């Protein structure tokens, strides 16, 4: 609970925010599925009320957002949006910020890697069952990563290396396998030793780190796709001191 | 790439799947579907070592208006008098069993393409590597099954970009050498401690990728003997 994890609290709401003004806009009912999922999922781990009451305001918030006004602007949604979420005991959705960038993206990437790891790390004797379906809906919530922003370079990119944080979410979920069926999980502190494990060893942490070091790797391909030569990359000590973990 | 008899293996599953790809010209659906499919069988073909590129081509076209009525059968027999008379016996497998082994085979055996090729880039072919390995990424993005998985083939659409990931650290690797050279190391914890990169990093990759997918079978099931590193080295002579 730091300044950092502040920014990204309010990035996160910036997000579902963006998404859900999508949903009038949709031109196949596909997309028009994928959003509101999407958005539903990402408002369940978002803590807005005391989740018997919050999952069902937000269905009411998501039914407006498809219904609502597809010639309205992005302003006069933004407008009716905060109505409705006053109305609705909802002022917690509320963004504070409205500034739209990368950061906010990658903000609500970082946020979902830091929710995973405290449900893991906290999991206990009978939530377990409980862990490992909050890990399907991380998985499928890293798969359809919206951007809004235009940027088809972006999206080309992440379709292509998303995998990588996806797999980690795998792991994770096989370690809570194991440690159903009897092999507890040991938390170790750093990546290379639940590297060696290659027996029930993982990371505290980790998709705190997974998600720092692929956006590193992002950072790092962008001088191959515009042909330059790079320059302070954000590093794992620093980044712990920043999110006090 | 040191001969063995699992890489012997390899080379012969490489060739069945590459068969395998295209005999699907012919019953492509749309053409989107058609030109994937094309495009893949060539750059698998570029990899094989058989003019050559010009008699794929050929082949290529020859397999795009073979005719949909086929069964695989006669297929197979049309294209082994095909490629007997374009000069290409050695694109034709010794053996036709297709299985989940053939498809891991080719996929090690890409895997064995990339550090081979990487190793013994020189500074003059620098560009040249670059190159492939993004031929390399597409056809890791492009895996087709062939077989009926339809499990499989979700689970591979999720998590593939970890082998595309680490392909993306070798081309950050020679573009730093293209300005600081490589350090080759042995073992991943090495290069994962810190411009370093694993000696055999992508057979180490497929070979770990594999084991993941094992390993993750039994959640998929509700349900022993794993590789490792050290004995696939040695069954491979790394
Ligand atoms: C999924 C995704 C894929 C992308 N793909 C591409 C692409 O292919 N090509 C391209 O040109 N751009 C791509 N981008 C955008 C790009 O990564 C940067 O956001 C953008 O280039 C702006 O650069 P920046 O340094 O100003 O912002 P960034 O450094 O990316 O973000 C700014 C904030 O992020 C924090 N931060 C910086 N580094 C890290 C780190 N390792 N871990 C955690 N926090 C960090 C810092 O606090 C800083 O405040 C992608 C972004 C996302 C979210
Ligand atoms: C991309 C891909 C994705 C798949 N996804 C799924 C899935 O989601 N769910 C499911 O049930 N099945 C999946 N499969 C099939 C599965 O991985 C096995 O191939 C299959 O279940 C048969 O198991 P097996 O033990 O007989 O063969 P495998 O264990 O897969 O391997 C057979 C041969 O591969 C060699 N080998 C074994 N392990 C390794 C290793 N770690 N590294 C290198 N070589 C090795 C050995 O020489 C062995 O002869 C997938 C296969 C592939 C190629």
């Amino acid at each position: 609970l730091t300044p950092l994890f502040s920014r990204y609290k309010d990035s996160y709401l910036l997000y579902s925010f963006r998404l859900i003004d999508l949903l009038r806009a949709s031109k196949s009912t596909h997309l028009t599925k994928l959003l509101s999922s999407q958005a539903t999922y990402l408002y369940h781990f978002a803590c807005l009320m005391y989740k018997d009451i919050q999952k069902y305001e937000v269905q009411q918030l998501i039914e407006w957002a498809i219904n609502a006004s597809p010639d309205m602007d992005l302003q006069q949604f933004r407008i009716e949006f905060m109505d409705k979420t006053t109305e609705l005991n909802l002022r917690s959705c509320q963004p504070k910020s409205f500034t739209y960038t990368f950061t906010t993206i990658w903000d609500t990437m970082h946020f979902l890697s830091l929710i995973i790891d405290d449900m893991v790390y906290t999991a206990d004797k009978s939530s377990l069952d409980f862990v490992m379906q909050q890990l399907k809906t991380m998985k499928v919530l890293f798969y359809n990563v919206f951007f809004i922003l235009q940027c088809a370079m972006c999206r080309d990119h992440y379709m292509n290396v998303k995998g990588f944080i996806i797999y980690h979410i795998e792991l994770i979920e096989i370690a809570l396998d194991k440690a159903k069926y009897g092999t507890d999980i040991t938390f170790v502190d750093s990546y290379q030793q639940e590297t060696a494990g290659a027996n029930n060893m993982l990371m505290k942490n980790l998709m705190a780190y997974v998600s720092m070091t692929f956006h590193n790797h992002i950072n790092d391909y962008k001088w191959i796709q515009r042909n330059k030569k790079p320059y302070e990359r954000m590093t794992w000590g620093e980044y712990k001191k920043l999110l006090n973990l």
